[PDB]
């Protein structure tokens, strides 16, 4: 089977993780299922008839991604040391983070348009591998018609002709999440351009 | 016996590719192909396709949790050769699972509410409420933030529970208006306002 678990779950009972039922079990109560890891006993609980297992925290995917998991008469074992994957699933909870605060960047005065100017980035802590969680959009904020932004990249160009030294400029740039679609987190940065003379 | 796996899928996926659900599956199941496994209920043939020799289910449409939070499908597992259940058919949930994508939105659109002149600071006036139509099990998508955008110095609101407070010491009419956001302590999410009018008794 697979084990996954929703984390940042918010309410107040345990969370229903899924049950381990052996081909072996014979149907009655022949048979007991035994915990097997770190947290296994505390953090994720099990029962002993069914095998049902449940966690009893509130998880932080972020924090820990994955992890790692006989008769009642005589206790004969008739399963061998078992392990599955217990992972966290995820949602998106973290904003875009941009790899710099202030980026600080110059471009020269006689540009033509498209001329680079400076790329920016922004991590993402939630998923890239499971929805839009982690897709990241940029898009600018102020500096607008003076330079652009790719939406993808996050490549800054010079989108003006007639530039020559207002000297200095303040570009705000933001990612957002989701694809940028409404509803997605967001991040800024601020990008200080000086034009070369 | 059936074994207990789990259904979901994320509402509104932007991707032309079907999305996994899960796996219908017994203990009778040999790897073999004896097996054929039968997919009925809402949904069943055209919403939600089975793999009859595995039993993996697909979903083809991109779907909406607060449309439709949860599906309730039947699960059926037969012999080929000869035909007959080697499980009793069941009913099955498939969990549609939350995207933050609704805004939060007050009771009313513009609240009208008194509170007499000499009042104390602090002196309780009206509370504001909003409501998020996405899924509160889980993060901050539906927990709400409420925060004061006109009414400053004069008005105060209460973050979790939007009571809006005189916050002077010492015009008739104000209007205050009150932002309910989800997703609070982060930059995002969405967001609804609401007007208030105060008229100060006399
Ligand atoms: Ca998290
Ligand atoms: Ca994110
Ligand atoms: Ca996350
Ligand atoms: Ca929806
Ligand atoms: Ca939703
Ligand atoms: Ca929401």
């Amino acid at each position: 089977n697979q084990f996954f678990l929703l984390e940042e779950y918010t309410g107040s009972d345990y969370q229903y993780v899924g049950k381990l039922h052996s081909d072996q079990d014979r149907g009655d109560g022949s048979l007991k299922y035994i915990l097997s890891g770190d947290g296994a006993g505390d953090l994720f609980i099990i029962n002993e008839n069914t095998g049902d297992i449940q966690a009893t925290k509130r998880l932080d995917r972020e924090e820990k991604p994955v992890y790692i998991l006989v008769n009642r008469r005589t206790g004969r074992p008739v399963e061998p040391e078992s392990e599955f994957i217990i992972k966290i699933h995820d949602i998106n909870d973290n904003e875009p983070i941009f790899t710099k605060d202030v980026y600080t960047a110059t471009v020269p005065e006689m540009a033509d348009v498209g001329t680079f100017v400076v790329q920016v980035t922004a991590t993402d802590a939630d998923d890239p591998t499971y929805g839009n969680s982690a897709k990241v959009v940029y898009s600018i904020l102020q500096g607008q018609p003076y330079f652009s932004v790719e939406s993808e990249t996050g490549i800054i160009k010079t989108a003006l002709l007639n530039m020559d030294r207002r000297e200095q400029y303040q570009v705000v740039i933001q990612a957002k999440d989701m694809g940028g679609q409404m509803g997605g987190l967001s991040g800024t940065t601020t990008v200080n351009i000086t034009l070369t003379d």
